[PDB]
């Protein structure tokens, strides 16, 4: 059972401004995803403060890294507070149409498309790299959910029947035909040590067969 939503009116705007502004620092797709799941990361170890069982759901913090050349696929995994079906819904867990709203004065007035995550919608810096993008997630109030979206105004929510992941969000970058650098290890290891040098977290950068 797929259910189907309509972007908010701002948020495909940042989408369609994403996806067709001449832009060639495309790197910072990784940086803002590995902030992100640094801050998911951070919530879960704060609530894990004043109750140990919140990581029943396991204990590790961590970020990993998947390239797969055969699948074209990029996958940032992180074993943070993860995110309920409601916060997929609304934009990923952001406040995407007042952050859409300050970002885009910001580029009219001097900024790039580098200081999206200084506006809280890091997230959509995917769309750089990636003709679709598949969010799966798991937090401890609720299911495993799959969200998917390939921009043109709509994504779908699921539940997930996938292997089952314990707590956590992973990102599963469907790279476009021209962006297959970013599965490179040596380039995935560059843009890490200049963007994430100082995530708190172990990245791992898996290799390939
Ligand atoms: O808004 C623009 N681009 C833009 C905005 C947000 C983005 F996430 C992006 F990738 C590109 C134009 C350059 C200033 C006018």
């Amino acid at each position: 059972e797929v259910e189907t939503f309509a972007f908010q009116a701002e948020i495909a705007q940042l989408m369609s401004l994403i996806i067709n502004t001449f832009y060639s620092n495309k790197e910072i797709f990784l940086r803002e995803l590995i902030s992100n799941s640094s801050d998911a990361l951070d919530k879960i170890r704060y609530e894990s403060l004043t109750d140990p069982s919140k990581l029943d759901s396991g204990k590790e913090l961590h970020i990993n890294l998947i390239p797969n050349k055969q699948d074209r696929t990029l996958t940032i995994v992180d074993t943070g507070i993860g995110m309920t079906k409601a916060d997929l819904i609304n934009n990923l867990g952001t406040i995407a149409k007042s952050g859409t709203k300050a970002f885009m004065e910001a580029l009219q007035a001097g900024a790039d498309i580098s200081m999206i995550g200084q506006f809280g919608v890091g997230f959509y810096s995917a769309y750089l790299v990636a003709e679709k993008v598949t969010v799966i997630t798991k937090h401890n109030d609720d299911e495993q959910y799959a969200w998917e979206s390939s921009a043109g105004g709509s994504f779908t929510v699921r539940t997930d029947t996938g292997e089952p992941m314990g707590r956590g969000t992973k990102v599963i970058l469907h790279l476009k035909e021209d962006q297959t650098e970013y599965l490179e290890e040596r380039r995935i290891k560059e843009i890490v040590k200049k963007h994430s040098q100082f995530i708190g977290y172990p990245i791992t950068l898996f290799v390939e067969k």
